[PDB]
DNA sequence: AATGTCTGCCC
DNA sequence: ATTCTGC
DNA sequence: GCAGAATGGGCAGACATT
């Protein structure tokens, strides 16, 4: 009965019902379309409380006509090909994508690639393509060429990857063609992503529970709630996901059990375990020490040096497996073969498991001190042998998760920091606990965060002990403040830059700049030398006036005296003119940036790490910014 | 064999 | 990674 | 303050090209 048109399903509509306002069929794969349509209606909207219901009345159709399709319709709304563990990536960016939309159109890439540029969205290019009769696009099918594409490896591989996606775009119907390559080039921009999406889910399976007879007897089991408890009762069920997604951030896992035995009943068969990454508490910039004695009021606290590493999930699984994890919940075990060799020598006889939240910082044996984190990236990644090593790690720990088979995620601080120090085992340059001090004194804290720096760290982290002082992500993601010298009002490196070109904007930024390329002055030569891109910092305004004033800049073609060496050519060159003060936390020596090459080193220029805008200095012009010669001073500074 | 470009992931 | 901003 | 989307430098690795 229902032959409704994909082109057009409105998951936005009032009363949506999950049966008879779906665009497929009870038993069909999910098509595409529908995908796209929820896509294209979640973006024409701001308020996240209307993506989230939209996003969820398509789930609930998905739930109730076609839930082997949940998870890749899942997938495909996050724009990811699985668990974050199995570190299944497309291998395909902008440049593969182009070159596809490139054949499928008969145009030159040059065209293409301009076209993009300017529209800000490859999504806008491969839409609006004339592609110079295959059946219509499933979301399913779309994951598992997704799928197929990323695991392409070899030779040939790139031209088998553009085949995939030309198969693709042939298929394409009305929006499809935007999403498929928006999805391929890894920005989806529908101002929905992962909280979005449980909470669209958790909404879903409330309203619409899983597993019911056909056709669901309860489609809207908030139909009998009053408006507040309604909201009360959507609240508790999302937190029960989003709890446990934080724990267990594995979709695999958790659809077919919510699929199954529904979302009230999922932490009994999903929770934290030894072996699952789970999600790592994150840090809010604080601006100086007083600001962290109001955030936190009367919360006793500690503050640990902010190492300048890499995080490291350690899991120790019971019956002995290591596995190591990054930040983002990659697995990163092959690329830390000395870590597994040395997990015996950190714990006591009575640990049988544990999960350890480390930082890998590079460690010089000869020397015994911590190692910059550019030397930290010179580490093999795949497949790394324990004796070919020649960048040390010491790992500096500050919190245990799990312990012994119980999780210790709703201890306060105060006791998993506890239970570190008693279980674990400090081996000077190889394992150790991070530098601490449980303070409230101003001067104690501003010496501390002084110490750090003298210690090679970034800075500090500053947690509470006891209250608010879980692990609990679910219900605070960002629950630990980090200060850093750079964040503090006229404590960091500070430069004058002058604009010398601009990369048209991506999103958002389309028809303006998103970015500039800034070049400090080099004296001796009388040029001016590219040392850095820049695209943080401003307003919106202030993005929007710095665009109306520089495109009068703009040059068909740059001045002689303009040396950006390896740098990206910028879309729009301009007259050096405008002159940014630009902060950052550290200068880098570059592969390819040429400010002060020479100065330091023979080959390598000076870059800047995390620019950002602060102001026009509308007082100088390009003679007045600051010089190689200082940019190099600053960078022997850092010693 | 060597080099250059693209990508994913660290920050 | 930093930063901005509509909700 | 959350959540999301703009955006930075630079590495190893995987390919492509020569
Ligand atoms: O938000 P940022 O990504 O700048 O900082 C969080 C990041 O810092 C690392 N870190 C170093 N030392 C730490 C620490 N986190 C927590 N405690 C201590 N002592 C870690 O990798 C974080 O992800």
């Amino acid at each position: 009965s229902n032959d409704m048109d994909p082109s057009g399903y409105n998951p936005a509509k009032n009363n949506y019902h999950p049966v008879e306002d779906a665009c497929w069929k009870p038993g069909q794969k999910v098509p595409y379309l529908a995908v796209a349509r929820t896509f294209e209606k979640i973006e024409e909207v701001s308020a996240r409380l209307r993506m989230v219901e939209t996003l969820s009345n398509l789930l609930r159709s998905v739930v109730a006509l076609s839930p082997p399709d949940l998870l890749p319709v899942l997938y495909l709304s996050l724009n990811h090909l699985g668990p974050p563990q199995q570190g299944l990536a497309l291998g395909v960016g902008d440049g593969v994508l182009l070159k596809a939309v490139a054949q499928a159109t008969g145009r030159q890439l040059e065209s293409v690639r301009a076209e993009a540029a300017e529209k800000g969205d490859v999504g806008l290019v491969a839409e609006n393509s004339r592609s110079t009769p295959p059946p219509p696009l499933t979301a399913s099918g779309v994951f598992s060429k997704f799928r197929d594409i990323a695991r392409l490896t070899g030779s040939a591989s790139t031209a088998k990857k553009i085949d995939i996606i030309k198969g693709l775009f042939v298929a394409c119907r009305h929006s499809e063609a935007r999403f498929i390559a928006r999805s391929l080039s890894g920005r989806l921009r529908l101002g929905l992503a992962e909280q979005s999406v449980l909470a669209a889910l958790s909404q879903a399976v409330s309203l619409t529970p899983p597993g019911q007879e056909f056709p669901p007897a309860m489609v809207d089991a908030g139909k009998g709630k009053t408006a507040e408890a309604r909201k009360t009762w959507l609240e508790e069920q999302g937190m029960i996901l989003k709890q446990t997604f934080c724990e267990v951030p594995d979709l695999d896992r958790i659809i077919p059990v919510l699929l199954e035995h529904g979302l009230e009943r999922l932490p009994e068969h999903c929770k934290l375990s030894p072996g699952i990454p789970l999600k790592p508490m994150l840090a809010h910039p604080t601006r100086g020490i007083s600001e962290v004695l109001k955030r936190f009021e009367e919360a006793a606290f500690t503050c640990e040096y902010k190492y300048d590493g890499q995080r490291a999930q350690i899991h120790a699984l019971e019956g002995g497996e290591v596995k190591i994890f990054s930040r983002n919940q990659a697995d990163n075990t092959g690329k830390y073969p000395d870590i597994i060799s040395r997990i015996p020598k950190i714990k006591l006889p009575s640990v049988t498991s544990f999960i350890l939240d480390t930082e890998a910082v590079a460690w010089d044996r000869e020397k015994k001190q911590i190692q910059p984190f550019q030397v930290l990236t010179t580490r093999k990644r795949k497949e790394v042998d324990a004796s070919e090593i020649q960048v040390q790690v010491c790992l500096y720990a500050f919190d245990l998760i799990y312990l012994n088979g119980e999780s210790l995620v709703r201890e306060p601080l105060s006791r998993r920091r506890q239970l570190l120090r008693e279980n674990f085992v400090e081996t000077e340059g190889e394992f150790v606990f991070a530098t601490s001090l449980d303070t409230k004194d101003i001067e104690q804290i501003a010496e501390f965060l002084e110490q750090s720096v003298k210690d090679s760290c970034e800075g500090l982290m500053v947690k509470t002990l006891d209250v608010d002082a879980t692990y609990e992500i679910a219900k605070r993601s960002h629950n630990w403040l980090k200060l850093k010298k750079d964040y503090l009002d006229g404590v960091g490196d500070t430069l004058d830059l002058v604009v010398i070109g601009a990369y048209l904007g991506r999103g958002k930024r389309a028809g303006r700049y998103g970015g500039f390329l800034l070049a400090s002055y080099d004296e001796d030569s009388e040029e001016l030398q590219a040392i850095c891109k820049l695209g943080t910092g401003f307003s919106d305004e202030e993005l929007e006036e710095h665009h109306q004033s520089l495109k009068a800049l703009v040059l068909p073609s740059p001045r002689p005296y303009v040396r950006i060496d390896g740098a990206v050519i910028p879309d729009h060159w301009l007259d050096p003119s405008a002159v940014w003060e630009v902060k950052c936390a550290d200068l880098s020596l570059s592969p390819i940036y040429p400010a002060a090459r020479g100065l330091v080193d023979s080959d390598k220029g000076i870059s800047l790490r995390f620019p950002r805008f602060i102001r026009v200095r509308e007082d100088k012009q390009p003679e007045q910014a600051t010089t190689s010669a200082q940019v190099a001073c600053l960078y022997r500074k850092q010693s």
